[PDB]
């Protein structure tokens, strides 16, 4: 229905905004544009599903995102790729490995003030119904 399209449209319009304001944090720069082979190319190998914020961003507009709950799985992957990748004792991984959980602990709680659990609910039924 027109409706249900309109929710849809409502979603995608909640997530852009949280994910602007993920992407304009300075602590989060790293995570915007996705790993660049050239540096790493044993990224590709060992990271399965590489995540960054374009790559949300694209996925948004895709219409890939059918509920809050689908865009925190891949918040998560952003944060589960980088303790993964970086695990060592050493300041640049515990650095990476900081900033990739504030980003995820920050995208949860902007949710957790700004989205309505009604409106979450809603998306799921919908989802759910098809
Ligand atoms: C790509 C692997 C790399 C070792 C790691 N990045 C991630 C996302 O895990 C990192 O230390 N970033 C440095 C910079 C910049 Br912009
Ligand atoms: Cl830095």
């Amino acid at each position: 229905s027109m409706q249900e399209e309109d929710t849809f449209r409502e979603l995608r319009i909640f997530l852009r905004n949280v994910t602007h304001r993920l992407a304009i944090d300075k602590r989060f720069r790293v995570f915007t544009k996705p790993v660049d082979p050239d540096e790493v190319p044993d990224y590709v190998t060992v990271i399965k599903q590489p995540m960054d914020l374009s790559s949300v961003i694209s996925k948004i507009d895709l219409h890939k995102y059918l509920t809050v709950k689908d865009y925190l799985r891949d918040i998560d992957l952003i944060c589960s790729n980088a303790l993964e990748y970086n695990p060592d004792r050493d300041p640049g991984d515990r650095l990476i490995r900081h900033r990739a959980c504030a980003l995820r602990d920050t995208a949860y709680a902007i949710i957790k003030e700004e989205l309505d659990e009604d409106f979450e609910q809603l998306c799921e039924e919908i989802q759910e119904s098809r």
